[PDB]
């Protein structure tokens, strides 16, 4: 209850400073390529082999994996700067400009801006432009430069609303079987974006582009974490106002998925974070 995530827009010049200069940091100390190596793992850890769910995506260990793998790191940002924690991007209150570039999470101080289009979309302003910050592919090898092309695709033109983002809230049960990308009713496979996808989470994934458009290089982006940050106090507010409702399933579904088992790559389980607060932070809307 200590450790509290701010809001992006709610950060002093100061913050934002001290935070990039942190991931710098974890980055040059070879600490920063232990997150993206996890999360690709994760992604190909598939539950049970031969299924489409993994141990981080397309099933109900989703929102808990995910927890996991941000307070991991914002204890390390923690080891460098005590003063430093994880922000949020709330995306869905950019959807409301006139041009949600336009949003000050892109300013050359903090995350950067959009792709070169004539470097093929290779991010050249900021803080993490090419020549800055290396990237790496799916096999562990350099790729040369974070990429970034908002609003390109056909299926993903817009940034999710705060309209979509309450309707999630609506939802009762926090999963349903089969625990998978066809989960109906289900807040999990909701904020996910499964629901005629790609929305919410998948969503943001999608307008971004770039390393941020697929799955196992996602987090070569530092906005990764500020995106997951955001999906994860949506899931804390969820949690706050369906208090009655627990994580599902509780048995019987696929190792990896259940209120107790271990979460690929590590032995954390869903049971482990399920509280935030007793994690030691929470989100600024309290
Ligand atoms: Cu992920
Ligand atoms: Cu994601």
């Amino acid at each position: 209850k200590y450790r509290v995530r701010k809001n992006v827009l709610h950060l002093t010049d100061t913050e934002k400073r001290d935070f990039v200069r942190t991931v710098l940091i974890l980055k040059e100390k070879g600490i920063y390529d232990r997150y993206i190596a996890w999360h690709g793992a994760a992604g190909k850890f598939h539950t049970p082999p031969g299924s489409d769910r993994n141990a981080a995506h397309m099933s109900s260990a989703f929102l808990p994996w995910h927890r996991e793998y941000l307070l991991r790191f914002e204890r390390d940002l923690q080891s460098i700067n005590p003063e430093v924690t994880l922000p949020y991007w709330e995306w869905e209150t950019d959807a409301q400009m006139q041009d949600p570039s336009q949003s000050q999470i892109w300013s050359a101080d903090f995350m950067g801006g959009n792709g070169n289009p004539i470097k093929d979309f290779i991010v050249d302003t900021g803080p993490f432009a090419a020549g800055r910050w290396t990237t790496i592919d799916e096999q562990g090898n350099p790729s040369g430069g974070l990429k970034r092309n908002f609003g390109a695709t056909k299926e993903a033109p817009t940034l999710p609303t705060r309209d979509d983002v309450l309707n999630a809230l609506k939802i009762t049960q926090y999963d349903t079987p089969p625990w998978d990308m066809t989960s109906q009713n289900s807040f999990r496979n909701q904020l996910e974006g499964f629901i005629n996808g790609p929305q919410l989470h998948n969503r943001v994934h999608r307008w971004v582009g770039g390393q941020m458009g697929v799955g196992p290089t996602a987090p070569n982006d530092p906005v990764f974490f500020l995106h997951h940050a955001n999906v994860d106090r949506i899931w804390a507010v969820w949690q706050i106002i369906h208090r009655n409702q627990n994580y599902q399933p509780m048995k019987n579904g696929p190792f990896g998925q259940n209120f107790r088992d271990p979460m690929y790559p590590w032995n954390t389980t869903p049971e482990d974070v399920m509280n935030h607060r007793k994690l030691g932070y929470v989100y600024d809307i309290e």
